[PDB]
């Protein structure tokens, strides 16, 4: 890891709204209850304190300062462009890690970033896909979806009614929701082979208890596939050999940004 | 709304990294072909080009410019500028929200009414208090919800949590029998207000309590006695329920 240090600056009707310097003003005015040890905290002129406050105040059409009932207080707006600036300072931050250790999703996606840093789901499997070409000229109760390699395929049952309302034609993004226990494990392709979906990986962790046994599994994209099978079909399993996952088409809920 | 824009500055080690004129230096690149060009096309010098090149290959220890194109590295930078640019009107939609509560997660407001999914059953509810008790945003339906506690804690499902509630229509069970419906571990009673029956299956809309219509798929001859109009109970396992947290 090496933390990247972030600087955002935010401009309304073409002028500068927000920077670092104006946001550490707000910031220690909170902190001290007063314009002009706020400023001196945050190392700036009085003057130029109030210039920023006022210019503020002009573009966003807000005041973001106000005499306490005296001291000074950030209002509910003040308060609210702090933590909008923050959070999305640390959404580019939380994105930089992403760049640095890497993954197979898409960085400028917003569905990607709304997986990868705040949804989080019961359902142990939660990958990122695509909606492509269905894969037969005959219209079948399906949506086909590719993973992020742009390669391994996955077929989802649903309505040609529902598929519309969501907005499922080629390329539009989706989440696969799964549980992990309708997800079976074999190392027998033949099983598979009469399930709706198959997708081959490699064991990358095994945890038995009494009556079930969880398998972790990297999909070929990176993303990561949970399954818990019963501990009496799960004896010979072991990490790092080849296994393949398979589950019904009905089984999934898609996820998608409407 | 407002002409409204956000420009992205990264440093590393204390230097700087990544600005809106590096950014442009290396989409120029990728479309010419070349850092000479690619310095042109953006408006600075070809020194001054590979300067900032170099630059951000040493601060990051990765390349970002190859024998020219962009590295998957350079192209994953442009698109994390790209990111910001996507969000960027959405954010500035937040701040301006007068009526709303105070911000808790941005990716949350932004994800609130604009995430869907393809479940027919589809609640927004409440943590009250193996698994854990569910409150409908109509503050009477409670249901019971299968999760571990590690799960429980990944989410972060503490009282009054918000949650989202996935039933798919198929895996709900429709009862007239009070027998029947009092072994499941959730019962949710209504009036049947319309039924579709094909050859195999057969639709089922139930009015929920605030006009919220539970859906379900069951099949057809399970269904033979059934009336619109009749109050049934609509059944399913504590375990067949998907319940996700926005944080
Ligand atoms: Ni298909």
């Amino acid at each position: 890891h090496m933390q990247a240090e972030i600087l955002l600056t935010l401009k309304l009707q073409q002028k500068l709204f927000a920077d670092p310097r104006r946001i550490s003003l707000l910031k220690h005015i909170a902190l001290s209850g007063s314009i002009s040890q706020g400023a001196k905290d945050a190392g700036i002129s009085y003057k130029s304190a109030w210039d920023a406050i006022n210019e503020m105040n002009q573009l966003s059409e807000h005041i973001l300062v106000e005499r306490a009932t005296g001291g000074a207080v950030l209002t509910r707006y003040g308060q609210r462009l702090i933590q909008l600036y923050d959070l999305l300072a640390q959404i580019q931050q939380k994105a930089f890690d992403v760049l640095s250790d890497d993954d197979a999703l898409p960085l400028n996606s917003l569905l990607a970033a709304i997986s990868r840093f705040s949804l989080q789901t019961s359902a142990r499997n939660q990958w990122f896909g695509t909606i492509t070409a269905r894969d037969h000229d005959d219209v079948q109760q399906h949506v086909d979806v590719l993973l992020a390699d742009g390669k391994t395929r996955l077929k989802v049952a649903i309505t040609a009614q529902s598929g519309a309302r969501l907005g499922l034609d080629e390329g539009k993004e989706v989440l696969i929701l799964l549980k992990a226990p309708w997800v079976g494990i074999t190392q027998d392709e033949a099983v598979a082979q009469n399930a709706d979906n198959q997708l081959p990986g490699i064991i990358s962790h095994i945890e038995r208890g009494a009556e079930q046994c969880e398998v972790l599994m990297a999909l070929p994209d990176g993303q990561t596939l949970c399954a818990t099978v019963p501990v009496n079909e799960a004896t010979s399993l072991q990490q790092g050999q080849n296994v393949t996952a398979y589950f019904n088409a009905d089984s999934v809920i898609i996820a998608t940004l409407c």
